[PDB]
């Protein structure tokens, strides 16, 4: 009797597994962190048998605490986050090294090396975005380069490459499927967004033999069965499938050309839907695909923060400045100054709209009187700042117009930060219900293919959403607050690195 | 061709662990994890029995997943666990009518006061071989039984079952199948006979407790029964072998013969001797309980009960917030300077073995203006080194035998410098188990014993590996004065009996 459904929600520092009701409601959920690893300053790996050692605890915490067996799990919904590689052994399974995430800047000289070589214009013709190592790409290249053995037994195939989504249903069930989704493939930099392929160009290009692919498939359609690992009492449908920004969308029930949302984690990610059209017009963003559903192919226009809450990370793990990362609202809510102080937090370079790997973090306006409380409020302030500068570039692009912006995430959760957010646009801000929106989405696209709901119908019935934020600041404050960024920012673009 | 994987399962006090074992002793896979503890109200400690279900399946799928081994795998299951905490459930929902009342919790003590004053002292001691307090089950019964309304009605119509936490686990592996309790955990009850080997009646009535609410009582290896596929991750594993927690310390240990005594440093400590198959003749002021039931046989062991050990750093940690970690008092009691005059005696809950004084409170002698942090946590390290003292000397007493050897397990054992000064101070050689946590391994052989996984006790001893030796280095001058000051000091602490 399959009354329940399961999300899987594989995030950069931390797992997740969520069982559903009919009603969307939470029965069970487990949290985890798993170890993050820096080899050299801008590099990111994580484990891959770690992560899957993550997933699997948090999917026996949720049965623990929801009481549910997995018998009655009518399909498992999986979102992961985006970009980050994984290559391993077909036959033994074993990742041949540490995976590269999206964080890392460790594949960037390869990424560099295809911007001189001209590959720009053609790159973003065929995927949609920009030559940088934030895409798997470059990382899977980095991967066949610096590790012994690697091309050859690539051109072989005997390798399997493979983003978190597609590594975690390869391990459900056992090494006998190897797939992902539209949503996750459109993000590799390797696969073609308008003809839905492989692009062989530029696999010939960075020499990736295309054995090493997973076959792409949509966003909600059953992509095999659970073999074990928990799951006792049944063979459990993988249902579901997305890069968890997509899914973020589609939990937010962002169908609908122009519907737009953000998603506030360790980076900020504004995701617009645009409809079966992949949106002419897009300096400065990525256009990318949302997900693949009953048949149809759903673009989306998308802004890119890298780091947002690694920022709050940085003061408790970097500078110790905060005891713990949610100490961040109190501090930042008692702060006295005169609010003229801004932290660019480019940690890895500035992304979206800048996109600009020769930056690095700054900090300006400090005087004698700036105190620890301004300084964590100028830390938070600053994605509120960049939403606005993506938002701002996506009606420019666009010509779309913007009256409100879903918002979700575990920052969403400051009422002043969301607050702030709403003044600083000018727009309507609301928050989602719930702000697991992620695992929603998951979970709505795996629920739709078992037939746990029946269309996109019987899914806006409950929309049950509220805690808005309406603009109530001036304009002539809201203005300088703005401009003062978008000066700090371009100070802070004239300090160059690289190479 | 598969079966090649014994799991033992300690459920602690504080935490649960779940360890998989290999046919060598090794450790393959491990997880721990910490669950709720409750205080009512002073003096009352209380754990929610589903909590400690759910730290149980979380341990028993992390030992899993951290191992790489399947379910399928498993040749037996051995069940280990904090005695005397009672459960009282009901037989159809299988839902505890409150929170379980924890072997540390004085809440029944009016009750067992009463007891006393009604004289039941020696009859009760004749045939359980304790001595009447609210440390044990029958009281915690009472209790339940006394204040959770409907309850002795439910009990009188047999809806209602009782539980140590052995019982309750299995019950909950088998899914409400089995209803059963091992030897040693029986006799931690104070309502079963040790002589007879039966539920005493004469005591049951007494409480009004009704028999239908007891498990069968049955050995400490032999298959109990099948854990049920929806509860243990797939499979039907065979549930093979129970022990409370110190009793499956001293099997672990090895100490099989009569004469052979180890301590266990944990929340409290406690000092188990083998007295073979006949009770010891004279038990002044100790217990006498079963250490084990294995082969037709029935092994009877002396317990001396040291309440308050661990819980005393944790006490330095969570109530003085004098120290940031735990483990951070190993650090401060190396770092002392004082004369080392300083005396602490942490019987929050009253003094254990050879005292038996619930009377008695917690204490701080000898302090002066130079009396410092780190003397202060030396001092209350020191306190479990001298009374084992207390009791080991009880036993060279009630015995007459002699102990030249001492082995020690548990937590707190890591402690180099700690397990150095009890030598010095007993006098006596103290060996720290080379396998640290023997309290899981314990129970993994009395399961591998019962599957067929080990062969006899002779395939279990012939894997003998020595551990750490420590033997003492302790001039008599000095070791003598530091004893004779903490006699002096305990004695302080029991003129103190302010009431009202």
């Amino acid at each position: 009797e399959k009354n329940y459904v399961m999300a899987i929600d594989q995030g950069t520092t931390s797992s997740r597994a969520i069982i559903f009701d009919r009603n969307g409601k939470k029965i069970g959920s487990s949290q985890k962190e798993f170890p993050q690893y820096f080899p050299k300053s801008g590099w990111v790996e994580h484990n891959a048998n770690e992560i899957w050692n993550s997933v699997q605890s948090v999917i026996a915490g949720a049965f623990i605490e929801s009481g549910i067996r997995p018998e009655a799990i009518a399909g498992i919904g999986i979102t992961n986050q985006r970009e980050t590689t994984v290559v391993w052994d077909k036959t033994t399974g074993q990742p041949i090294a540490n995976a590269i995430v999206w964080q890392s800047r460790q594949s960037s000289p390869i990424a560099d090396q295809l911007k001189v070589d001209g590959h720009t214009e053609m790159i973003h013709e065929k995927t949609g975005l920009v030559i940088d190592a934030y895409f798997s790409a470059t990382k899977v290249r980095w991967l066949l380069d610096n590790i012994e053995g690697a091309q050859e037994k690539a051109d072989n195939g005997e390798l399997l490459f493979g983003t978190i989504d597609s590594w975690l249903v390869w391990k459900l069930t056992d090494g006998q499927v190897h797939v992902t989704d539209y949503s996750n493939a459109s993000r590799t930099m390797l696969y073609n967004i308008h003809k839905l392929e492989w692009d062989q160009e530029i696999l010939d290009l960075l020499n990736i033999p295309s054995s090493m692919l997973p076959e792409v498939k949509s966003n909600s359609e059953v992509y095999g069965h659970t073999r074990s690992y928990e799951f006792y009492g049944s063979e459990v449908p993988i249902a579901g499938m997305a890069g968890d920004q997509q899914a973020a969308l589609f939990g937010q029930m962002a169908f609908e050309k122009g519907m737009i949302k953000n998603t506030y984690g360790t980076g900020a990610f504004i995701v617009m839907n645009t409809g079966e059209e992949p949106q002419l017009s897009d300096n400065d963003l990525l256009t990318t695909i949302g997900y693949g559903i009953n048949g149809k192919v759903y673009y989306a226009l998308e802004g890119s923060i890298f780091v947002a809450g690694s920022a709050i990370q940085w003061l408790r793990d970097g500078l110790r400045m905060i005891e713990t990362s949610p100490q961040s609202e109190e501090l930042a809510a008692k702060a006295k100054g005169d609010n003229e102080v801004y932290v660019v937090p480019a940690f890895t370079g500035l992304g979206a709209p800048y996109w600009d790997s020769e930056a690095r973090g700054a900090v300006f306006g400090l005087t004698r009187g700036t105190t620890k409380e301004d300084f964590v409020r100028a830390t938070l302030q600053a994605v509120a700042y960049q939403s606005k500068d993506v938002i701002d570039t996506m009606k420019k692009d666009s010509g779309i117009d913007i009256p409100l912006l879903k918002v979700d995430g575990g920052a969403a959760k400051n009422d002043l930060l969301m607050q702030f957010q709403a003044d600083i646009l000018d727009i309507d801000v609301q928050r989602a219900a719930n702000l697991e929106t992620t695992a929603l989405g998951a979970a709505y696209l795996a629920g739709l293919a078992v037939g746990f709901w029946k269309d996109l119908d019987e899914l806006k019935s409950m929309a049950e959403e509220g805690q808005m934020f309406t603009p109530e600041m001036p304009a002539e404050e809201r203005d300088n607050l703005y401009e003062g960024w978008k000066q700090a920012v371009a100070a802070t673009q004239t300090f160059k690195f690289k190479a």
